[PDB]
């Protein structure tokens, strides 16, 4: 066997105070840098093991040996997302049922149907930036969140959040950050039930109000249509009212936060790497020859897609997923695991494995993705694994390629503050305070 | 726009322009005169030769264009069948063999090949260490010895033992005379004339001799290329390759796995001895990195400047000089040249690599520093390994072998261009510098 490294401990609290930080993922990456491809992490009543090497993670992604686990973060999310797709166990009846019902909503016939509504929101973004005065700047993650929230609202539910008509974020968004802030605070409390609880219940209510409005309002053929009318071929059943509500909550959050982070990181890397920005902008100008992009044109933005994958390599905006051992098994030939033992896949560290990518892992080089065939299996996992992989991957990448393509077509960008990367962590990653200036190329829509 | 076209010969159209020993260089001269695109007609065929990055970047759009079998590849297909290089993308055996063989070029596999590449590379170094004073090196001959032995050993655990022979193996000589016959046949108006019965008989003998080698390799039969051919299963269909296609893959990899790589090493050494400042910089890297008696896999990955030398040699003289494409549907090229579904294109790689709007005015100068940063190179400007899903499956194999061998050469010898060699590019289906010779003075560093 092989004894597993473990970071510094705090008495009876074990490793738990290491998570008492604003940037826990980045703290865990630093621990992985020090301890290597695997380390144990203990809290009162919990043990897990953080994996960082492709060698171990490829075994963890073997679905015959490991299944998706609900991390403590996902168990928190489950308090309001229920048995929606992202917070259900694979063995719960409603996972496979909703999976079968909703997977056609992300087929290529479906993406072609969403395209016009994605363009609707993208044009609003371009128009906002065209209308800024001289020396005004862009708050990048803020505007990317406006775009991605509006896109999932419109494409999925025919609901307009109208985020570009607001200077502050919507009630939904603000409350959910406070609930998450509270959730993380309660983790470090020895006696949580000591006479805070009320606000979380209030936050669960704001989201239910938007969900009822979306349902009552609903001829359309979008995500909500399939939720309300689709039947699972296996059970022959449609989703029930309770699970539909959970899916709406699930897709409103999962359908925009990570995609906003991706667009924000991609633009960050472009302005920090002018050779790459020039190459991406040349593609956008050459391919996007019409006032609004067509579906087929977006599919031709190969280098823009490479930029997005390389941004996901360095800063995968959903930074981890969790697994449990289905039976007793031995990991890597050296770490015996018992049935039910948990693993965490630390995606940013996997993506920095020098034995896979070479020694220059910290450099932003979209050309790594010029030939998809050259990447080993399970080396690149920003969308999770297997049957529990991200159902919205094609949606996110089509939206982000379209929008980044239009951004590069219509503006020159300046890193006017020489922005120093500052990664704020919710359950996802984004570059806090990232601002740029955009000079219009004066190309009409 | 009306497409330029070179001079014609009546009903023979442009075909007599290819009746030359150096057709690629003839086509480059035509491209120099006519520009980024020209029509080329023969009896029963029309194609268009592209030379600018502006047009070739569109041709590399896989939604609009797919790999075409040129007449040269149709010739190779007479004995390479539906192997990887001569199959159409839509033939079942292309994707099937692609999925089965791609793991044979993963980095776990390359680490497995490294020791066998070192085996052959040491034989090269020892041959040159053992030359007497004032003896010289026949460069393309020894590079072909090395690359043939390397693909034989790494791919099939078969030793050609080329360093034990003063003349090439029979199949190599067999290969070229078959090609010579094929290229003569282009010019024949009546190929089924009885006057060419003798020519056909010899072609079949050649296909037999190469096939005799394949039988020997299979009869002999590790975790190598042939292992995957015989045991791998395509994840999509769940099927292994059948015996007939395996034979075609062996033929394919025996040829594709060594000829272009020998040309690359030969051109790289040519450019180094013609550019002493570059040679000194590469030799300094080799001395700094290769600190052990034999290079490690990791050390080869660290020969950064040597890798740039190889890419710059591929820029000026890409040893696979062209590839062919066809339009998947009606489309317009460059906004001005309308194409119909099925219309064919030829990508003239040496001319693409001389596009002054991409590389600057010094395109003919050998400057490996052009390749310091791949992000600084425009998209589709550099295509020595083809394009897209039909790009060279052996690219990393070729570059690892050539970097290892060139690194060891630079570590162990000083080189002299003692004849002031005048570049003379011999054309098969690939390019190589004929008659290139050097003298090597050992630095007396043991292995
Ligand atoms: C760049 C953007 C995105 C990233 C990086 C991302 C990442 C991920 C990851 C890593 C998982 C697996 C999590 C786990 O195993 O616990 C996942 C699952 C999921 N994602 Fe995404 N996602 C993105 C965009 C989207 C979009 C646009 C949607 C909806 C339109 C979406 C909806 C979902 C859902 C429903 C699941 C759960 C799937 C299931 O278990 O059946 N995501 N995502
Ligand atoms: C410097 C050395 C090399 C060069 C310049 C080169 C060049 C090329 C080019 C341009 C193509 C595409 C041809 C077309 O589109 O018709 C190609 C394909 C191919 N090459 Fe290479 N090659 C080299 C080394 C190798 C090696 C070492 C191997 C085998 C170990 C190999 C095997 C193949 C195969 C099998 C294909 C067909 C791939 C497919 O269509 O699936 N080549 N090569
Ligand atoms: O590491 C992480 C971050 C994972 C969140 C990703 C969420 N996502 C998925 C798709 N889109 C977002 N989380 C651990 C922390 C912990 C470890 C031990 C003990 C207590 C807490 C956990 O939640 O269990
Ligand atoms: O230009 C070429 C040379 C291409 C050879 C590439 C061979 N290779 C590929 C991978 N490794 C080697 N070939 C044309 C010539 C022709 C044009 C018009 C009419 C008749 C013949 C053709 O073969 O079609």
């Amino acid at each position: 066997i092989k004894e597993m490294p473990q970071p510094k401990t705090f008495g009876e609290l074990k490793n738990l105070p290491l998570l008492n930080t604003d940037k826990p993922v980045q703290a865990l990456m630093k621990i992985a840098d020090e301890l290597g491809e695997i380390f144990k992490f203990e809290a009162p009543g919990r043990v897990t093991r953080y994996l960082s090497s492709q060698r171990l993670i490829k075994e963890a992604c073997d679905e015959s040996r490991f299944d998706k686990n609900l991390s403590q973060a996902l168990k928190f999310v489950r308090d309001f997302a229920g048995d929606g797709l992202a917070t259900s166990w694979t063995h719960e009846k409603n996972w496979k049922k909703a999976h079968n019902i909703l997977l056609p909503s992300f087929s290529q016939q479906a993406m072609k149907g969403y395209h016009a509504m994605m363009v609707d929101i993208a044009v609003q973004l371009v128009q906002k930036w065209e209308r800024l005065n001289a020396d005004e700047h862009i708050e990048v993650p803020e505007d990317m969140t406006r775009l991605t929230l509006d896109t999932i609202g419109l494409c999925g539910f025919n609901y307009r959040f109208n985020s570009f008509y607001r200077d502050q974020p919507h009630p939904f968004i603000t409350s959910m950050v406070r609930a998450l802030d509270e959730a993380m605070n309660k983790l470090q409390r020895a006696n949580p039930d000591d006479p805070n609880k009320r606000q979380f219940q209030e936050d669960i209510k704001v989201m239910n109000d938007l969900v009822d409005k979306i349902i009552a309002d609903r001829q359309s053929d979008d995500l909500l249509t399939h939720m309300l009318n689709g039947k699972d071929p296996e059970t022959g059943e449609p989703l029930d009212d309770e699970n539909i509500r959970y899916q709406i909550i699930t897709f409103l959050i999962a359908g925009h936060e990570t995609t906003s982070g991706l667009l924000s990181f991609a633009l960050y890397f472009l302005v920090k790497n002018p050779h790459v920005l020039q190459k991406a902008a040349e593609e956008a100008a050459r391919v996007l020859v019409d006032p609004v992009p067509s579906y087929k044109q977006v599919k031709q933005l190969k280098y823009v897609g490479m930029v997005l994958n390389e941004a996901l390599r360095l800063w995968p905006t959903a930074p981890a997923f969790s697994l449990y051992a289905k039976e007793d098994t031995v990991l890597g030939g050296e770490y015996p695991l018992e049935k039910g033992d948990e693993l965490m896949v630390l995606i940013p560290q996997l993506h920095r494995d020098k034995t896979i990518w070479g020694d220059d892992v910290e450099e932003f080089r979209p050309e790594r993705f010029e030939n998809p065939s050259a990447i080993p299996q399970h080396a690149f996992k920003p969308f999770g694994n297997g049957q529990r992989a991200c159902i919205g991957q094609q949606f996110a990448l089509h939206e982000a390629t379209l929008v980044l393509g239009m951004m590069l077509k219509h503006f020159d960008f300046e890193d006017h503050t020489n922005y120093e990367l500052d990664i704020k962590e919710t359950l996802t990653l984004k570059p806090e305070g990232f601002v740029v200036k955009a000079k219009s190329k004066k190309i009409p829509l």
